[PDB]
């Protein structure tokens, strides 16, 4: 590989929290050059459709720098017409959110998730939901300590990996590079407790078998029980109840 | 069953070509009420960033008409903000047209992929890809039969269904209650010969486990084959050539 | 004629009801090659300046698919800049359809009226009314069957034709060709006892005379007497009371 | 009448010319309250699609300011959705102008003409179509006397006015009341001599006979020759040859 | 000077109020050959915001006909991407407006304010502000003469003027050449009294020093009080009673 | 003052380069709460209208994070309409950068700036100015060391930073609460030498003496300067030849 990285090995993984002051929850996550911005931020307010029903909301707002894999990604701002690709990104990252929580127990209130990605190698989406995460455990955490609410209502934790199949090899957490030339990739989402919220799987002009797909799925539950080693040393939770442990940042050993 | 349906049974299927006159070539497939009417038209140019690469293109449009799913879908027209749902079907049924096509040998000249949706009851971008894969080949076969191109570049039959879990039962192409009910849900593209294109599974605030996701994948798998075997029925190939059977319209015997 | 037609004749005309099982009313109606789907669905709701006003609505939505005259119209979805071609039209078949119907007996509710020209070869606008009304009147006639209204409150049948001076002469319904090329092209809109809902003449770089439209208006009206005897063979109506015909499908005799 | 104005008789008309320095043409035109500024520039370029065949064009803008009617029409700018009115109305506005003109003489360059209403009391765009004429006239005589342009290729006058059936009365040239209290109205472009370039004719929720339209058009085109007559004492024509008169302002003796 | 003006001098200014008759209070106003038409209209309604606050709101419209500088502006309706100049220019009178008014006098309602800039030669955002005071005060004035409001809530008057640094010249309101070829230029607002209520300088690729800026902020508010004695021509003042004097126009002796 | 800070007194600066990898240049700079990452990436290719005038340019984009004053401050993706606010201040981070450097001297390529507000406390368009031109003198100097450029044209420093009146009192570097309760507020952008490169004063409401503008003006560049005492830190500059100092931050002592 590229990097003299393992096909089976993760590239250099930093997880902040803290990172910003205002949000309940907050972090600067990293896969490689690959960096995300994850902020989670409390709306004592619920969507028009959900007022009344007893339970919260978690929604996600999804955004690429202008300066992603070393060239131009000019927002929706000053352009006009917004993409599809965003759009499917920030669906996927709300339905990864809303899986790990108990939305019951949150109030008629909102989590709303933004990830800004500063810098972008490959696996943008998946470092955005695995920082996602510890940004809304975090806010979570916060509500809980302001009484805002009773509990702390995280079922689980949630990360995501992207792997695929470049020149007939299975590698795992692909860069921009490794992607473009890929003829099959895909994005899996799961959870702490090894099940899986998520998988897309896309042929690049290219087909797969059932057993391609099973090798790559089993060689992602495993980048994503490693993140999830990770995420895990930054809580401290026993029958249920969450409370952040004391580290500020977490690291892979690579 | 809500229709008496068995749960690894497809809904009633139909396949009409030449439904209408101008596209190269056009159908409309139904999967029980979801109807799609599915057109190509070649037009004699390329994408600016082919231009001169010695290749064809295909590109699909998707829309669905206001009365879906016995509700309204005022489409993107007299609105103003386009969703991103579109945009994340659109792609994916390009990415199965081109899988199935060996476009270097189709010149450079585009295929639009044209799916639109007169009645929706799920698994519409299933129903869309199965369909617009008949307009894809009957096109490529019109432009043979004008001497525009050599031969029938059509790499495989393509096709695609619906699946998931409602109350603890895997069901095979769902109608619109079903998914909304359903605790994971999955869309699968496969091919002729038994190959993957495209396989999403998602959670719906429910995860799964990869056992789960296998026993999905070999149902889909199952009904993908019975799709593609009605879209057999349709054309008459030797070596690689293909020409269309005398058939308008084929249908299961459900 | 081109396709060998009179200069006073239309093309074969087809209507076809129950196209689609939700809507209440639904039609494929198709002059020559032009052919459009018309659907009436009821919304229970009114907007908001009728709101309490003891009356209903009717309001339409025009699309055309991007294989219009065998080229490229590509919706306003993935565009961006809608065009005012389509509001001038959907505007006109909204005046068409309230024109024939007694919006105080209808209740606070809507038909919405979808025209979707799914080919276009001229005389778009004009299949298009003529269809709409036919989804209609099967609509009120629907909400009746099911009690939601008292009676069926439609004043009389509409329909619409277009016409033109093409190379000095009087051609009753233009396909494509012979509209882009006419000096003069006008769309009628009569109704079932001889009188006028709209008309709208045109001189496309050429005038014309007060004479020459009054020709035209003759030949209008004659054509839209021939397309309402058509409507007509679906209806069986006594005293202001409409029931469907046992006719799914109409045709001229050409 | 509100006003005390006959039914076959026009509000108070005027015209300035020379209202603004910098168009090539330019004036403002009133029927009654209903005031607009209508200007023509040359922009030395052509449309795409006519680049290299030997002729100009000429295209519209119009816009309504915010206090229309003395009510609120705030203008597509700080806005987002453009109305389909706007469009229907510019597109009237290019046909008048361009059916006055041998557009093969005026070179490839591009006459726009721009129409402000500034005050709006009904008939609107009637006025914006009398008075854009006289801005294009003026342009092209500018043309002419600057060398731009060998002659004087304006085919003839155009102006236009508004009538309507309202209670049963068949009035010329309607107030804002009169319209929105109308049966039926229309829009009816005259030329010069005795001809027509467009009549639109709209039931608004009732309908009319061949003769009430012959009726209607009548009174019309004897306003158009009134609108004319007017036009008229601005220039001094012979043998296709156009120049002003002395008069910078012409109004109705009324 | 271009034209002769020596570099402490404006155009020639004029303001000619009741331009149009709908509006509350409107007037045309000019600096050279920059024109607007600045209209002031009452909407009996305020934003959301302000609602049960006891007090009005004043909010302004800018828009440049497509004839601006003798080129091309088209206005932002049949174009689709709105630009930050003509919000900026919004804000910027708006600012103006609800410093010389108090809001809490003038009641729940809106003063909707218009600039139409209908020829532009440099100046315009100033030429806007200067006109939009008159139409703003008599307006005010008519509200009160109608009963509306108890008093004419009136601070004080509100005039603008540009100024730059040019070859190293300190000119006094620049047309748009001075304009485009300015090292440094700035709008100033001033008011009645002596005061500055907005100042923008801006170093158009040169940079300026702080007396560089007194000296033109000096000359600039001897502008802006040659503009105030002019629009104080126009009305009669005592005691902070606002009457309009008897003229309708004023202009300078330049 | 709510922080305890004096009248005169900036809040904790800091400036971080080398934040990101891949823009030539970047950084994050803090004043107080309000954070901007400022980068800076080399395009090779200029604005349509430069092609070929032996010229660089410099361009900005400005966006400001949901999580603005611990609000929401959705950006314009998934939005619509997009603000004047931002292109304002895009329009004015452009200029500042400009001013800057001899754009002569930068060949025909781009340097464009990104400024993401991560979190917003007041002040900033002030950070992301003296931000930006940090992330501008890195990007050019190390296009000087690869080669691409034969000097480093950076003509001087430029910072910039707010002012205002609150309460009758003249602050130095308002933060957002100050800010929305000021009378007068004002943005100073200044050079290296002393000298400005823009002025903005808006009165809220309130109008100023020109003498209280030289109070405020002389109270900014004196934050100007201690500013750009910091921003010195960083840089090592010998008759215009710049390079990095050693410091990867600087921050004030406060």
């Amino acid at each position: 590989r590229s990097d003299g990285r393992k096909e089976d090995q993760l590239r250099p993984v930093s997880i902040q929290r803290d990172f910003l002051e205002y949000p309940e929850g907050s972090c600067l996550i990293s896969f490689g050059k690959t960096k995300v911005i994850c902020t989670a931020s409390v709306i004592e307010n619920v969507p028009n459709w959900l007022k009344g029903k007893g339970q919260g909301w978690i929604t996600a707002e999804y955004s690429m720098l202008p300066r992603a894999t070393q060239q131009r990604t000019i927002r929706e701002s000053v352009q006009g017409r917004i993409g599809g690709a965003t759009h499917e990104i920030q669906r996927m990252i709300g339905r990864a959110m809303r899986t790990a929580v108990e939305l019951t127990k949150i109030g008629e209130r909102t989590i709303w998730v933004d990830c800004d990605v500063i810098q972008a190698d490959g696996g943008t989406r998946t470092a955005a939901i695995t920082g996602a995460f510890v940004a809304v455990a975090d806010a979570i955490i916060k509500l809980h300590k302001e009484g805002i609410i009773e509990e702390t209502p995280i079922k689980d934790f949630v990360a995501a990996v992207s792997v695929g199949i470049v020149n007939d090899r299975i590698l795992l957490d692909l860069n921009f590079e490794e992607d473009s030339a890929a003829q099959v990739d895909m994005n899996v989402v799961g959870t702490g407790s090894g099940r899986l919220s998520e998988v897309h799987t896309m042929g690049e002009e290219y087909s797969f078998t059932k057993d391609e797909l099973i090798k790559m799925l089993d060689l992602a539950q495993k980048g994503i029980n490693e993140l999830i080693e990770l995420q895990k040393k930054l809580y401290v939770i026993q029958d249920g109840k969450w409370e952040r442990s004391e580290l500020k940042e977490v690291s892979s050993t690579t």
